[PDB]
Order: structure tokens, then sequence, then C-alpha cells
């Protein structure tokens, strides 16, 4: 059995991971999260320890690897900006890592890992779970038998309620801006597709819209991304709809469905086999989202412009 | 279309009271949590505002009843502690409060409750559903046909991994103690059945188990309580359950670890048809609750000592 | 004896609060604060009740007001966007508040807290110690006696260590920004010399500095903020300063880096004499500062730029 | 320049801390605290750098030694229960450690401290200051140019008002329960001075209160410790006084109710002299023992008089 710590218990993402290392027969040893909502956890690992201290967890996991029962991987899944300093930790513990995203907030981060897991042998791996949907592996093959960049449109509103403007989600310093955090996975999708980002631009950066435009090596991107579900196009609306994705590919919708439950768990399973997302396949949509958060407003072409911004 | 607001929000048992104020067609005005995984709440109430902050909640609320908007009730799903205070906020709002159980830690509270209703002209109402359960009210109504006291074997046991000593849950101050914070369910049922205590004793008191005798009018009960999932029969143990709760009265037995889904549901129905659990119902439970936490142990004879215990 | 409550005792501006309140006869008779190095108070008040959570606090002092022994004020030390509820609180228990600058974050509130001292017969006070600072005092009666514009340059270094930056001082949410939550100080010292404001820019808005132009009524204003050390005039770091506070006025300059041992007593001295600070006074700085917040950057005109930003 | 990093900065203690790093020349590199009212470090450290978040502060911490500008000393100003896995982070770092009292909680950490300690060559200190208080170094001066057993009462109310029920201190799983948190001191002070306890009672531990009776290779012990003001005997109540520690040691009493001893310690802690796992081992498994053994009813000569 794989053995797994998991950070951040007690939140909304966590008991995805509880019936990922359920479903891939690991084992949870340890949790730690400063918040206490976790009984869940008795479902799935009625044995496991827990800790509300990061370094008495911590503490904890260096006993068991002294004595020869470390954990394999602390699967992590706190605010963002802990996500870098918790991968510190399992590398320091002789763990390898399994991060939700962003891996980290910053391009510089990286390579400091880059860095530690040669000095510890261990390795950073992270959820993009975007990369193992059937019809977004099915885009990436066609894509590969055809010439030429794609002009792409990428809309993603994901109506939150008034909880969101309280958490540490719209901190800039600790989510890294509503980019990062709603929009990671988008931008590292379009890395998958579509290669290294060659110009940036920022277009509208408000606290509920961010939009803009990216020349990547396959593609020319205008992109939209918003937390307010009045962007939702009105069919949808008038319907009481609250998001809405949308990825069209020269002009051509792609349809992903949102069904997929197991999603996490292939993550999961590609990570043990060997076939996980590390450093290098996560770099560029860090690299991206750094710019995203700290470039200047720029006046759009019309060309560059996307629809919804008028 | 009652309005409610609701207090501790991301904890365990904010979903069922969330699930009751749709099916009873309320309307979810306003939430407060320090704690901010609770983005569930937009699948039900995707509207609602949320504070994390009691003092800026309650200026929000008494803003809207000053306008003619003000809630109908409070509901209360903080910890055992701040049950208390957050039922005079809901007083001195203009709304009812239905607070989880316990429904206050201390009689000289319960007290002080009941002059404040007279003078703010409204209710405190509590969440018992033991009282709502199908097979208890049944066992009620078995009860009643019969003359004398009944002697009964009460066996509470709900298993909880390490993560509840992490939590406010095991600190005395905030849940009143195992007793309490578990217990209070059945001495309600108990007070309930069978009316008054007239005395009572504590056999046992551990980080894990409680118990003890209670002569009350209508019967004498051994009563053992644990979060130790050991306690629960090997039988049950076998195919992995954790929890145990059985009343056995005179030898007749009813298991009641079940059936709970929507029974938080009913008691907001009864609730709002005032036909709900007040302060004069809730009493006794309480004031035997707090006496079982002062109490030194005493050694029991062998007609007053629990089946657990030897 | 006036009896006093107070919120906000474990931080830095408390405690000379304690020494205020001690130093005009007055008692405190509870604190509330989530933190607890707070054992400064045996010093002052050795039997005060101390309090962790706000419900709690509150429903004491009701009870203290509901059997004739209130507190006549809640003098107010915490988070400035607690400011307006804590006021709020103060009122609808029947005491005055005394509170922290800014006295709230937004203008709308000043007309509701205007309202609720009708209702109530209670009011709102503010501590603004540069009011009673002597230096500043003396230069508003020079300036009493002359007509006509001034033309004023106004710096004001409060130097800040890296722990500044983890604070919620930098949380604009929470503090105002560094224009609300240092600034206040000198807009409102502004106001009180020169009145409204009839123009304001903002020319720099970073995390360590503020600086802008203003036109008020009677004069116009050259301003610059900073918790940058480093802004210090070089002539006084030589010196080991970490704070500079200046304002220039019509070939005068008057230095008020130091003289605030007692002001704070000052302040509670003239509020329990009925000369404090009251909404009237405290609305024109608060107006101004919540402009600077939302206001878009310009580029400022060569006359109207700060020499430090030169 | 030594170098520190400090944790617990926004409390209490912390400033004796900074007050002695100052001191002793050294640099405060940086800190550790979720709470941020620690302004004060400014006028100390005005360089120093500041995390609220365990993970990242240490992370940090390792970035300047893993390029040779590690720090030299973690002080640790935290909870009583942070102590261990603080000190762990210490050593881990390749840093010496200098924990408040108690140093950890339990006798099995000393042992694992022991370890540590060999593994990685650094040291773990302890404030002990009492050890180098003038008056109790001269108690114990006159008490070594005799033997026989000492015949001792020790009396040590603190008092301490309502917020102090609100505060860590007194949640015994984070402080270790009153004998721990306060009586650590005496404790300590009473193993320096007379060895090993052979026998331990104890006859009340209230919320409160918590007395009993110690044998120890060199005297026989009544002590009695309260956070309750109103045990300040009389004469010294009616003038309001809130603080009174003795110790008499066969009639005559020595008295160490009013106080620059943390700076002491540091300096001989970097001296070489300081007070290492050794010295800090014995008080720390009586407070374990007081803290889980059973109440008792004392024999009226083992009885405290306060009782
Ligand atoms: N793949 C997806 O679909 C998806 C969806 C949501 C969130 N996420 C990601 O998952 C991570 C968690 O987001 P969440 O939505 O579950 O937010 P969340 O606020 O609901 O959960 C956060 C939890 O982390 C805890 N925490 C805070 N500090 C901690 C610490 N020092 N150590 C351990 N735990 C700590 C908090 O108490 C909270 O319980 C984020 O990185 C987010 O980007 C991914
Ligand atoms: N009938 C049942 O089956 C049942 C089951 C569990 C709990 N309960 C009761 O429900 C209440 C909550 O129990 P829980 O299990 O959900 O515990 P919990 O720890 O999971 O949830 C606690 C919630 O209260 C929040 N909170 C803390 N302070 C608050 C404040 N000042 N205002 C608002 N919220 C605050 C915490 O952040 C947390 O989110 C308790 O009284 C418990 O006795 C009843
Ligand atoms: N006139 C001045 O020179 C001056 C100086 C500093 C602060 N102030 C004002 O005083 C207030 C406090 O500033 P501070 O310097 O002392 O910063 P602070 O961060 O040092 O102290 C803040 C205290 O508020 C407490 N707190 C948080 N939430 C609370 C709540 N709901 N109720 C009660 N207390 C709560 C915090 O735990 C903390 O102990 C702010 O308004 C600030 O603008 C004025
Ligand atoms: N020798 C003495 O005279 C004396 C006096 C007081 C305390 N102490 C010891 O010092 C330590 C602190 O006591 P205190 O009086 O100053 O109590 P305190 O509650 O005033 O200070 C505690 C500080 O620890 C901080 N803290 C909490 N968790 C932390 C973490 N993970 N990392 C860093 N800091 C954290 C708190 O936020 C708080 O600022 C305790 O061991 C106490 O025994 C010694
Ligand atoms: C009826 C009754 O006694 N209610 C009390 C009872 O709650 P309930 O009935 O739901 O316990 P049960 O185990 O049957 O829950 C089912 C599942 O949820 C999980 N569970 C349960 C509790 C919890 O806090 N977290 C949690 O995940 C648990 O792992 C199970 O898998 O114990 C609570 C507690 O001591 O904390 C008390 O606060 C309640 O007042
Ligand atoms: C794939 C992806 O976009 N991942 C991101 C995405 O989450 P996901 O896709 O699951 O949300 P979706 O809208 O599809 O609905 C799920 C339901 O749960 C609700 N939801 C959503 C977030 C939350 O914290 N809580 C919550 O209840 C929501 O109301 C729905 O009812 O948004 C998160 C966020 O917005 O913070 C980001 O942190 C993630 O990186
Ligand atoms: C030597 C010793 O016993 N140390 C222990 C002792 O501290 P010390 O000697 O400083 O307190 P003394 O009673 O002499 O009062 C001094 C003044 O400060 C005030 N004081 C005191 C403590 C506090 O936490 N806060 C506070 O303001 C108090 O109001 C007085 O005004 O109590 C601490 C505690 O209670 O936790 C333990 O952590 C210490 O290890
Ligand atoms: C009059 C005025 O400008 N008030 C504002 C001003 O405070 P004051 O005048 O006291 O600061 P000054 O620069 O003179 O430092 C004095 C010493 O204290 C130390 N100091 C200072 C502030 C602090 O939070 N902590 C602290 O330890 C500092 O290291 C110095 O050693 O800054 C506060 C803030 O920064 O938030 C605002 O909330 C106030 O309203
Ligand atoms: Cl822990
Ligand atoms: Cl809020
Ligand atoms: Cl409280
Ligand atoms: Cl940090």
């Amino acid at each position: 059995m794989t053995r797994f710590a998991l950070t951040g218990l007690a939140g909304y993402i966590a008991p995805r991971h509880l019936k990922a290392i359920k479903e891939v027969g690991g084992v949870l040893v340890a949790s730690l999260d400063p918040a206490t909502n976790v009984g869940l956890v008795d479902s799935f690992f009625p044995e496991a320890e827990f800790f509300t201290e990061p370094e008495a967890f911590e503490a904890y996991l260096e006993d068991l690897r002294d004595r020869g029962e470390g954990v394999d991987y602390l699967s992590i899944a706190s605010p963002n900006h802990l996500h870098y300093p918790q991968i510190r930790m399992a590398l320091r513990l002789g763990a390898n890592a399994l991060s939700e995203k962003p891996l980290v907030l910053w391009p510089e981060e990286i390579a400091r890992l880059k860095e530690l897991e040669a000095r510890t042998g261990r390795r950073v791996y992270t959820v993009l779970q975007l990369r193992v949907h059937p019809s977004l592996l099915a885009l990436k093959e066609r894509l590969g038998q055809e010439k030429g960049a794609k002009d792409v449109v990428l809309t993603y509103v994901t109506g939150r309620g008034k909880w969101y403007g309280k958490s540490w989600k719209v901190d800039e310093a600790k989510s890294g801006g509503l980019a990062t955090n709603i929009g990671i996975h988008f931008f590292d999708l379009l890395a998958w597709l579509f290669g290294r980002a060659l110009h940036v631009e920022v277009h509208a950066r408000t606290p509920t819209v961010n939009a803009g435009y990216l020349e990547l090596e396959g593609a020319r991107v205008r992109w939209f991304l918003s937390i307010d579900p009045s962007f939702v196009p009105e069919p949808l609306r008038r319907q009481g709809k609250r998001t809405y994705r949308s990825i069209a590919v020269d002009g051509e919708e792609v349809e992903f469905s949102e069904g997929f439950t197991d999603l996490h768990t292939e993550v999961y399973r590609k990570t043990l086999a060997g076939e996980g997302f590390g450093l290098d396949e996560a770099a560029e949509a860090i690299r991206v989202a750094a710019l995203l958060r700290t470039l200047p407003l720029s006046q759009p072409s019309p060309e560059n412009r996307h629809p919804f911004l008028g």
C-alpha cells in the first residue's frame, strides 16, 4: 500500500483526494488542517492520525521516516500560497509531493524545487485533471494531425456566491489572483495543447473579470474568465445556470462534459505509475499566470479582444 | 416563505440544516462562520450573504430588521458554548432561534432565555430529532400503555478517529464534555420517555467513556456512552459498523443507530407549525448533563452498573 | 466613575486606551479580543472580565445593561473594518462609542450612525489625536490670523519592517489601504485646517507609497505617505529616526514626529467633557479617504507633484 | 555575530528574548507567530523577516542554510506543546535550540532529542532563569556547605485576572496544566538544589490551585501553587500585591517575587554553560508525573499550610 499524508483535509476539494487514495489502494496515515470539520475521514481511513499544527504533523512524519515507516507521498490541498512550503516539507521528509494546482505561484519556486528534487532524490507532481479528461485527450490527438496555428476563444464563467469574497481565494497574496485561481487549469490546458506563450496581454483585470490574449506556438487565444454568473450567456442564464465553459478551436466548440467523477483518481493512478505531471509539465502555465498577475493592462486590438469584452 | 439565517455553515451538521430550509421552502438570507469551506451553500441558496465576523453578520441582520426585511429564524450550528450567546443575538434581532443540541450548557442560561422570550416576543427552539424518530415515537406509545417504572439499559457508541481529540468537541469548556456533547440526545430521550431525574450517579469518566445510573420518575436507567468504535458489538463491527445506539427497556430492545437522513427536516416542519421543542422541553436534559459534569465518580452497586462496565 | 468596555485589548494601540481610562478615573468592566496576550490588563484593571467571542462579550454587556449597570462607553481598538459593527453594538447597548480612527471606512456608514444616535440618545466619538497635538493646535491658531488659500506640503513617513506585510493593516478590505489606515490622520488634519476637498488626485499607489494632490477650500496640498523608512530625511535617518511627519505651509514648517505620549488621555478627557470628535467632525476625512481608495492613478503636472516623487 | 530566529514574537515573554539577543551582540534574522502585534521588533531588528506560517518560516530558514547563511540558534517562545516540534525544526535546520520552559512536556521527548543532538552535532538548551537569580545562586551556596536532608516549604502564588482562563495556558494539552506551566520553574529549582524526586504526591489539583508533597534526595518539600491572587497572604494582600514567591528552608525564607535574567541565560548559553537536556530532564519528569498522578489525602505533617 502506497502511504500518503494529506494537507487541507477540511476543504472543498479534499474529498476527491480521499476517494483517490482509497481507489488506488493507498492508505492515508496522517492529515493536517487547522480546521476540524474533517470527520468524513472516518469513512475512508478510520485509523489516520490528525494534526492541526504543521510542526507537529512534520515531527510525526519525520518519526515515521526515521523508523522505516515514512509516507511515500504528501498530497497537498491547502491554499495556493502554502503549496510551495508544503512541497518543501514533503521533500525534506523524504517523500514525493502531489499538489493541487497551481503547483506553486512563482516561476522562481519551480526552479528552487528542481534543485531540491535533485539533492533529495524525490519528485514533485501536480493534479492537472483536464489533461486526463477523455474529450481533451481526444482534442489533442486530432490537433496532432493538423497543420497551422489554431484560433481559439476560451471562456470560463463560474458563479461564486458571497462567501467567495471572504475567502483566501480573493486574497491575491494567497491565491495569486483570479486568473491563477480560477484560470490556471485553462492556461495549463492551453500550454499542453499549444505550447509556449510568445506573447501575453491582459485586457481587463477587475475583482470579477480577467480577460486577454495569448500568442502561443500553436495557437492564438482570446480568453475571458469570470466569477460573475451574469456573463453566463442569456439562453443558459434564463435557465438559472451559474457557469459556462467553452473552448472553441477554429470556430468549432470543443465538447468536454461536466459529468466526469473520476479525474482526480485517474491523476493519482498516472502519478503512481510514473506518468504524473512534474515540474517541467507544470512550469509553463505557472509562468503565464505569474505574468498575467503582474503585467500592466494593455488596450486590445480588435483582432485580439474577446467577444465578451464587447 | 420563511426567512432564515444560519451560524456554523462550514461545519459537519450544517448541510442537514441547508436541506431543511430548502425542504420547508424557506430561503437562507445570510450565514456566519469564521471558516470558509462553505461553497456547498451555492447549491441551495446562491444569493445568500456570508460573513466570517459575528458583529458584521449581526449589523446586517439588524439592518434588514430595521427596514422591514428581517429574518424569521436564526438556525444555530456552532460549537456548544456559543449556542447561548447566538440565541441571545437571535432574540435581540427579532428572530426565533432554532439551535442544535445541547440547547445551552447551563440551567441558569435556560432561565435567562425564558425572561428574554417575554421581552422580545420570540421563541427558542432546539433540534431534538430522537423525538421524531419513528421507532422511538413508537417505543413511547407502547411505554404509555404500561404501568410502573421500567428498567432501562441505554448504550450509545459513536466511533470517532483521532481528529475528534483535536476539535472543540473534547474541550470541556466548549463542548460541556462527552456526556453533554454526545449524551444530551439520550438524556433528553430519557427525560421525554420517563420524566425527571431523582438521583444521578456517574460510574466511569475517561476521555473516551462516560457511564452511570439514573433514577427518573418512570425508570431506573443504567447508561454507557463511548466514542471508541471498539465497544460496538462484535457482530456489527464485523460488518464494518462504527456506531451503535440501543435502548433496552425491561429487555425489549430498539436500535436507532439508523434512520436520521431528514429527521432535521421533520424537526423544522414541526417547529414552523408551532409544535417545536422549546425551553420547557429541553431543560431537564440540560439540568442532568450539567449535574453529570460536576459530579464525583461513585462506586456502583452491582444492580446499578452498566453491562459494558462489568 | 465612567464605566468602559474595550475591544482590541491585545493590540498595539490598546495600552494607550488602558492608560486613558485609568487616568480619567474610569473603570474597565470587560474587554474583547480573539488573541490572548493581554495580561498587561491586570496591572490596570485586575478585575475586568475578558472574552474572546464577540457574541459572548455582547450578551454580557447586555445583561449588565438589563440590570441597570450598563457600560457608559465602548472603546474600540479593533481592525478598521470592525469599527462600524462594533459602534453599532455600543449604541444598541445604550452606550456611547469611542472608536479609533478611521471612525468607519465608508461615508454611507456615517449616515446610518447619525440616525442611530437620535433613536438612542447616545453618541459616537473618535480618537483624532492630531487635533490635540500642541504643535498643530498652535499652527491652527496662527493660520486663523490670515486670509487666502495656503500652499501646503504634507510628508508622513511611518517606517515599518517586514512584519507589516503580513498584518491586516495591508489588507485593503480590512484596513482601507495605506491612505486610509495611516492617511486618515493627515486628511483629517487637513480638513480640520482648510475645510472641504474640492479636487483629489492620486499620483502613486504602491504597497509602501501613496502620494497625490488635493485642493481644499482653504489650501492646495501636495501629499506623500510611506511605510518605507528610507524616506525619512537623511539628516534624521543618520540619527536612527524611523518616523517623520511634517506639514509645511506658507513659509513655515511644523514637525510632529514625536509628542504623542499622553494625547490619547487628552482625547478621552475632551470626550468625557462633552468636547469629543463626533460624526460631523470625522466625516470629511472619511469621505476623502474613501475617494482615494477607488480613484484611478493620474499623471501629475510638475507643480502638483510632491517633491519626494519629484 | 550570532544569528537567531525566534518563534512566538507577539507574546508576553518575547520582548525579553529580543532584549537578550541584542544585548549579547546577536542578530535576529527572522521570526514566526501567527499573531501580528509584533511591531516592537522594529526597534530591535528593523531588518528581520517575519512569517505567520510555520512551513514558510521553515523553508526560508532551510534556504538560508542550503547556501551557508543558516541561523545558529532558534529561540522558541511559542505555547508549551509546540516546544518539542520547534526544537526538532531547529536541529533539522542545523541550528541549536534555546527553548522557553518547560523544555518539552514529556520525558520520552527528552530521550528523542538526545538522539537527535548526536546525529546532528547540534544542542538543545532551555531558559531556566531561576538558576541565574543571584538570591537563589546564593541560597545554593550556603546550602552545599552542610549535608543532611532539608525541610522545605514552597509557596508560589502568581495572580492572574479573568483573561487567563481564555488562554492556551489553562488548556492542559497545550500548557501541561498549572503545575507544569507555572510549576516547572520551582520543580526545577528544587531538583537543582536537592536532586531527584523519590516520592511524589498531589493533594489538590483545581483550575486555580495545585498543591502537594515531594521527597527528593536532599529535602522534603511541601508545595502550593495558585493563580488565584487571594492566596497572597492577607498582609501583602490588603495592599493589592498579586504575586508571592517564597521558598522557606528549615524556617529561613528567601523571597523571589520581583525580578535581565533572560540575558544572563543567553550569555551562559553562548559561553558554553547553558542548561541542556541533562539539566532540564528531572523537572520535566516530575511535572509529567503530577499532571497524571491520582489525588491522595495528605497526612497532616505532609500537607502545605495553605491547604
Ligand atoms: N481540481 C479542482 O477542480 C479544484 C477545485 C477546487 C480547488 N482546487 C484547489 O485545491 C486547493 C484547495 O482548494 P479548496 O477549494 O479545497 O479551498 P478550501 O478553503 O475549501 O480548503 C482549504 C483548506 O486548507 C486548510 N489549510 C489552511 N492552512 C493550512 C495549512 N497550513 N495546512 C493544511 N491545511 C491548511 C484550510 O483550513 C481549509 O480547510 C487549492 O489549491 C485550489 O486551487 C482544485
Ligand atoms: N443531531 C446530530 O446528529 C448532530 C451531529 C453533529 C453535531 N451536532 C451539533 O451541531 C453543532 C455543530 O456540530 P458540528 O458537528 O457541525 O461541529 P463542527 O466543528 O463540524 O462545525 C462547527 C462550525 O461552527 C463554526 N463556528 C465557530 N465559531 C462560530 C461562530 N462564532 N459563529 C458561527 N459559526 C462558528 C466552526 O467554524 C465550524 O465551521 C454542535 O452543537 C453539535 O452538538 C448535532
Ligand atoms: N492613533 C494611533 O496612533 C493609532 C495607532 C494604531 C492603531 N490605531 C487604530 O486602532 C485600531 C487597532 O490598531 P492596532 O494598532 O492596535 O493593530 P493590532 O493588529 O495591533 O491590534 C489589533 C487587535 O484587534 C484584535 N481583534 C481582531 N478582531 C477583533 C474583534 N472582532 N473584536 C475585538 N478585537 C479584535 C486583534 O486580535 C488585535 O489584538 C485600528 O483602528 C488602528 O487604526 C490608531
Ligand atoms: N520564563 C518566564 O518568565 C515565562 C513567562 C511567560 C512564558 N514563558 C514561556 O514562554 C512561552 C510563551 O509564553 P507566553 O507567555 O509569552 O504566552 P503568549 O500566549 O503570550 O505568547 C504566545 C505567542 O506564541 C504564538 N504562537 C502560537 N502558535 C505558534 C507557532 N506555531 N509558532 C510561533 N508562535 C506561535 C502566539 O500567537 C503568541 O504570540 C511558553 O513556553 C511560556 O512557558 C516563560
Ligand atoms: C444522534 C446523535 O447522537 N448525534 C450526535 C452524533 O452525530 P451523528 O449522529 O451524525 O454521528 P454518526 O457517527 O452517526 O454520524 C454518521 C457519520 O458521520 C460522521 N461524523 C460524525 C460526527 C462528526 O462530527 N463528524 C463526522 O464525520 C461519522 O463518521 C459517521 O460516519 O455525534 C456527534 C459528535 O460526537 O461529534 C454529536 O455532535 C451529535 O449531536
Ligand atoms: C476544474 C476547475 O475549474 N477547478 C476549479 C473550480 O472548481 P470546480 O470546477 O469544482 O467548481 P464548479 O463550478 O465546476 O462546480 C463544483 C460545485 O462545487 C461548488 N464549489 C466550487 C468551489 C468551491 O470552493 N466550493 C464549491 O462548493 C460550485 O458551486 C459547484 O456547485 O473552481 C474553484 C473555485 O472557484 O474556487 C477552483 O479553486 C478550482 O481550481
Ligand atoms: C518566573 C516565573 O514564574 N515565570 C512564569 C510566570 O511569569 P512572570 O514571572 O513573568 O509573571 P508574574 O506573576 O511575576 O507577573 C509579572 C507581571 O506580568 C504580568 N503577566 C504575567 C504572565 C502573563 O502571561 N502575562 C502577564 O501580563 C503579571 O500580570 C505581572 O504584572 O507566569 C507565567 C504565566 O502565567 O504563564 C509563566 O509563563 C512564566 O514562566
Ligand atoms: C499618529 C499616527 O500616525 N498614528 C498611526 C501610526 O502609529 P504611530 O503614530 O504610533 O506610529 P509611529 O510611526 O510613530 O511609531 C511609534 C513606535 O511604535 C512602533 N509601532 C508603530 C505601529 C505599529 O503598528 N506597531 C508598532 O510597534 C514603531 O515601530 C515606533 O517604534 O501608524 C499605525 C500603523 O502603522 O498601523 C496607525 O494605525 C496609526 O493610526
Ligand atoms: Cl497538532
Ligand atoms: Cl464579515
Ligand atoms: Cl468568550
Ligand atoms: Cl508567512
